[PDB]
């Protein structure tokens, strides 16, 4: 029902070919096992020939007769085989792909036109609800999904079942046993893959849980970077970041260990079962003699038939996921629920006029539960008049304008155009009788000639000329170049807003409506252009019955009748003077109104260069991959010798050879492959493991040892930094993983295959490589053409989609209604191009897939043709033919594995490129010397001379210009300024966060410029507004080791004693040992600040710095901190920039800073005697 038939709906002749393509899809899938049925027949005769060939040791010439005759007879069959299937698979291929296009093309094009039509046909509803853009985004993405649902995926789907159902048919008939064995190994292979999902999902979360700690440390530190810098607690975070990494690596290696165990075991269970199938497959030959090895090979094709079920599932999933999403929204997509608008019939008034009448109208916006904006209405406007409506709370007047266009059917009451109800008349006609001027004008992207032409389709520039000329829009347009043919570029914002609306009036003027609706047209406009546009409105009035709502009372003065609302409730009506007489609602208002990343530059082999540098030794891992590489062909060699000697060899000794090789297929792989695979995994696993540490290590330390506008004023963010730590190390981990994988398969094919390739007849090789590269390139050129078609298609629908996206986003097209079909008209012509392009790719996709399979039979042809014939002509041998099959599976593991790790190499290369340029750093300040820390330097008299400063934004108008201060030791230097900066910056510059653009700063008289960075930050009393507490024991928080400083209990006691935080320390559990409880969630600001103060006086700085310490606080908290602060200072030099001027009254020197320029300075009473900024600061303090 709704699920399927509509998904496939219509397509009368389409449905017939839809079935034809379907039919062709079956016989395609049927062909592959039939091709393999042939493989057994050629095997059978060739085997009987081989049995007599080894059986001779007597006669020779006899073997030259019959054995070659059968082979010649087989050569006769060979020719009729590949062609019959080849010509078949060639034709049926081109057909089944036409299903993908020819059927899908006409269907989607049919879908598009109705969908694009139904959207505009829902009218009002889209404004009522949903997303109106996000909705139409996904929906057009949904119709894109449909082509995948009705395409050849289905053709492939029937093809798969034909290989499946048709495959098993042949299997059971030629035996019911082996099936059971093969069916038995199915859950086992599903069991091993089950181990995979358990290991991957479980080990991921552990790793995630591990790096979360490593991530969390980087999370707060990089957020706390300015805090840690000042205290120089870097090396501790340095050490910690290594510990979390130490654990995360151990979860990394075990994951790799267990994974390789699974993947190793996974292949074991396959090959064991593969071996198990033959041993029981062989035992039914030697002692039994039922199968000659035809079905034995053919039942393996049932696995190929079984793999097709795996190829079937996506097409169904492609079909199912497309179906459910489409048909459910299809109900919304298609039809026309409509029934408030429609397009058609209705009544056409020829009366060419009508008095507007509103009668007892109760209405509510379709917000449902929202209260009625309009409860009841009575308004009657006579013909030729102009009625004015007004309000306060908003809308409620605008509603009356909205109902008049029948955009919303009123809940109760009626709106009467002329004498008749509005619901009788044809809607299309009504919109044409109603001109509308909205407050916010809109111009479609087109010529000015066209925007008017959208008002009325049939018009000539003379009416256009007269329109704007009467609308006084004829001035700016003429001076403007291109005249009427001028396009409006980049949507509608180009020129002045007043001119846009004026044109909109002219557009509505062409409409020549007998009703004109103006909603706040004058509102939201510059004063000058307002009067200009108004005259046009004035010139558009008086000739037409109209109704106008705006908030400009200047335009309401000349109105014939005014009506008050204020929220939509009708109260007063009449002429202006009559209204002012009432001094009512009208009169009241009158007097009242009087995150992405990755810069371009690359690595260029520097990857393995830096990698090998950090990779001390691993030659056993890759060597283990090589011996594993060459191990792969041995299987292809062993199996080749099994059936080889089985095909060519006599009845004696058959048991031993097969027995000996059977065991050989096991031990060479099962014993060895598991070992080497787990052996390499333990190597390259740990290889990538330690790299993740050193890299993230040498980065975060390279990040922390550099600040300098990467931290202080970056364009980056915390998340972006963490992202770098995550992806880069993860990607380069993949970079190295791809290295061993390729080199492994390299020798697997190039190294060993060539050795095998060397023993051919040298022509067979050439013929083989006259196929494989050709079919590969043939497979490559298809992929290019495929995306080439995908890209060119997206561009075409884009232009159609944009102009489509243009319309739905503009809901005002429905008020004119002139453009309803007109837009869908352009879309038809726009949609017409991909249609022919859809027809074009039918031939293109048709010939490609056909050709791809055309090389398939041609491959088997030349394989067996030249394997027979000339080789059958002289010295027909069992070898070199199965070795061809060996060379094939190497080409399969080459393309498959290489192309898989190719993009892995890409994103890694890019991610590595970032991590390399970042780690280069610009270390700047770390240690050096620059000073000897003299014992006479304790002191503390801080100098500023000719200091200018700007934070690293160049044209930021620097906050410091010509600034100089001084403070003697052991006394308080007060500071006060307007707001913002120059307050805070001074404290920051003392930290030497940024070296000023000009001037100098001194502490003992020594130059800070030339002073050591560390020791300068060794004595500091820095306290911020909202102190950030690291999550840790408050005891470990109070004391942050400056350099060598151990956690000292007696000291932090003194810290708490002075900071008055000992109250909390006295009581409560664990006392000093209490953790902050997840980022200090159990403590208020007052508690935290006390601790920050304790951090300051732990250091015993000769210089204290208070940045708005009491800025955020209240009540007793303000006094207790001030009590601590005052007691913190007075023993040493201090600077308090706090905005509390009540507590600044005890200060040795108060300084008023005006934006880089110190204005006044002196003791409180001295400045108090003066007047200016400071006295104002106190005067406004009250």
């Amino acid at each position: 029902v709704s699920v399927l038939t509509m998904f496939r709906y219509a397509g009368w002749l389409d449905r017939l070919y839809m079935l034809v393509g379907t039919l062709a899809a079956i016989i395609h899938g049927v062909a592959l096992p039939l091709m393999m049925l042939i493989f057994g027949d050629m095997t059978d005769s060739f085997a009987s020939v081989g049995n007599v060939s080894k059986n001779s040791t007597n006669m020779s010439e006899a073997d030259k007769r019959a054995m070659f005759a059968k082979l010649e007879e087989e050569m006769t069959t060979y020719a009729y085989y590949y062609t019959g299937i080849g010509a078949g698979v060639l034709i049926v291929a081109y057909i089944q792909v036409s299903f993908w296009c020819l059927a899908a093309g006409r269907q989607i094009h049919k879908i598009r036109q109705k969908f694009f039509h139904a959207i505009m046909n829902q009218e009002i509803g889209w404004f009522d609800v949903h997303d109106v853009g996000e909705l139409n985004t996904r929906l057009t993405d949904d119709v894109s999904k449909i082509n995948e649902g009705i395409g050849d995926k289905i053709g492939m789907f029937f093809q798969a079942m034909a290989t499946f159902f048709g495959g098993f048919i042949i299997g059971f008939t030629r035996g019911w046993k082996l099936t059971l064995v093969i069916l038995a190994i199915s859950p086992v292979l599903g069991l091993s893959a089950g181990i995979w999902a358990k290991i991957l999902s479980s080990f991921t979360d552990k790793e995630l849980h591990a790096y979360a700690k490593a991530g969390a440390v980087a999370e707060e530190v990089l957020a706390a970077i300015r805090t840690v810098i000042a205290f120089g607690g870097q090396k501790k975070e340095l050490e910690r970041y290594n510990n979390n990494l130490e654990e995360a690596k151990r979860l990394g290696i075990k994951k790799a260990i267990t994974a390789n165990i699974s993947m190793g075991a996974a292949f074991l269970l396959i090959y064991a079962s593969y071996a198990l199938a033959f041993w029981y497959g062989t035992s039914l030959v030697i002692s039994k003699e039922y199968s000659i090895g035809q079905v034995l090979t053919v039942f393996f094709s049932v696995l190929i038939g079984a793999f097709s079920v795996g190829q079937a599932s996506p097409n169904i999933e492609a079909f199912a996921n497309a179906r459910g999403a489409a048909y459910e929204v299809f109900k919304i997509i298609d039809n026309k629920p409509s029934i408030d608008s429609f397009s058609k019939s209705g009544h056409k008034p020829d009366n060419i006029q009508g008095n507007l009448e509103f009668k007892n109208i109760h209405f509510s916006y379709p917000s449902r539960k929202e209260v009625q904006i309009l409860k009841g209405l009575n308004l009657k406007v006579k013909s030729g008049q102009t009625v004015a409506l007004v309000g306060n709370s908003g809308c409620g007047k605008s509603t009356t304008v909205q109902l008049m266009q029948r955009l919303y059917d009123p809940l109760d009451g009626m709106v009467s155009i002329d004498g008749q109800d509005i619901r009788t008349i044809n809607v299309r006609y009504l919109r044409e009788i109603i001109g509308v001027v909205s407050q916010e004008p809109v111009l479609f992207a087109t010529t000015i000639a066209e925007n008017i032409r959208y008002g009325r389709e049939d018009v000539t520039m003379d009416e256009i000329e007269k329109a704007v000329k009467e609308a006084n829009a004829y001035d700016f347009i003429m001076k403007l170049p291109h005249q009427f043919d001028t396009l409006v570029g980049e949507r509608g914002a180009q020129l002045s807003g007043g001119q846009k609306q004026r044109i909109a009036i002219a557009r509505a003027l062409v409409r020549n409506p007998k009703i004109l609706l103006l909603d706040e047209a004058t509102s939201a406009l510059d004063t000058e252009s307002e009067a200009v546009v108004q005259a046009a409105l004035d010139k558009a009035r008086e000739g037409r019955t109209t109704i106008v709502i705006a908030h400009r009372l200047s335009t309401v003065r000349n109105a014939d009748v005014i009506a008050g609302f204020d929220g939509g409730v009708i109260v007063e009506q009449g002429n202006h003077d009559e209204l002012m007489r009432e001094k009512g609602i009208y009169f009241k208002l009158v007097m009242t109104q009087t995150l992405d990343e990755d810069v371009p530059p690359a690595s260029f082999w520097r990857i393995l260069k830096l990698n090998s540098t950090e990779w001390p030794y691993f030659v056993v891992g890759i060597f283990c991959a090589i011996i594993n590489g060459g191990l792969q062909p041995a299987f292809s060699v062993i199996f080749s010798k099994v059936v080889g000697v089985f095909t060519n060899g006599g009845p004696p000794e058959t048991q031993r050879q097969n027995s000996n090789l059977f065991s050989l297929l096991f031990l060479i792989l099962g014993i060895i492959s598991f070992i080497t695979f787990f052996l390499q995994g333990f190597t390259f696993g740990k290889a990538g493991e330690i790299l993740t540490k050193r890299l993230r290590y040498m980065v975060f330390k390279s990040m922390l040892r550099q600040d300098v506008s990467w931290f202080d004023d970056p364009k980056n963010t915390t998340g972006a930094l963490t992202t770098r730590l995550a992806n880069d190390a993860a990607q380069v981990k993949g970079a190295t993983g791809s290295r061993l994988a390729v080199i492994f398969q390299n020798i697997a094919n190039l190294g060993t295959g060539i050795i095998i390739s060397l023993i051919y007849g040298w022509q067979l090789t050439l013929l083989l490589l006259a196929i494989v590269p050709i079919i590969a390139i043939a497979g490559v050129v298809e992929m290019k053409m495929l995306s080439g078609q995908a890209l060119k298609d997206k561009k075409e629908l884009e232009g159609s989609g944009k102009i489509a996206t243009e319309a739905i986003e503009n809901f005002r097209t429905v008020v004119s209604l002139t453009r309803e079909q007109k837009f869908e008209t352009m879309y038809a012509q726009s949609l017409q191009i991909p249609y022919r392009n859809a027809m074009k790719k039918a031939h293109v996709f048709g010939i490609t897939f056909s050709f791809t399979q055309a090389m398939m039979y041609f491959s088997y042809a030349a394989c067996f043709r030249f394997g027979a014939y000339l080789v059958t002509q002289q010295l027909m041998t069992f070898e070199n033919v199965l070795l061809v099959f060996s060379a094939i599976v190497f080409g399969a593991m080459a393309v498959g594995q290489v192309s898989s790790f190719a993009p892995d190499y890409a994103k890694a290369t890019v991610s590595a490129s970032h991590i390399i340029r970042i780690i280069e750093k610009t270390p700047e300040i770390d240690s050096y010397s620059t000073q000897g820390l003299k014992p006479n330097m304790l002191e503390g008299n801080v100098q500023f001379s000719g200091v200018v400063f700007n934070y690293p934004t160049r044209p930021s108008i620097p906050v410091l210009q010509g600034l100089s201060l001084e403070v003697k030791k052991g006394q308080t230097l007060a500071l006060v300024g307007s707001s913002g900066c120059g307050k805070s910056t001074v404290v920051q510059l003392l930290e030497r966060f940024y070296d000023p653009m000009a001037g100098s700063v001194f502490l003992d008289g020594k130059e800070i410029k030339q002073l050591n960075v560390q020791w300068l930050r060794a004595q500091l009393g820095i306290v911020s507004q909202e102190p950030i507490l690291f999550d840790c024991s408050i005891a470990e928080n109070i004391a942050y080791g400056d350099n060598s400083r151990v956690v000292s209990y007696e000291e932090i006691v003194r810290a708490a004693k002075e900071a008055n935080i000992h109250q909390f320390i006295d009581s409560l559990p664990d006392k000093y040992n209490t953790r902050v409880g997840d980022k200090g969630t159990q403590l208020s600001g007052g508690q935290k600040q006390r601790i920050a103060i304790a951090r300051a006086l732990v250091r015993q700085p000769h210089i204290l710095l208070l940045d708005e310490a009491t800025s955020a606080l209240d009540t007793e908290s303000e006094k207790v901190v001030q009590e601590a602060l005052d007691k913190a200072r007075e023993g040493r030099t201090c600077i308090v920039i706090a905005h509390r001027l009540s507590t600044i009254q005890n200060a040795d020197l108060i300084v008023v800073i005006q934006n880089g320029k110190v204005k006044e300075h002196g003791t409180h009473q001295q400045l108090l005697a003066q007047k200016g900024i400071y006295f104002s600061m106190v005067s406004v303090q009250a």
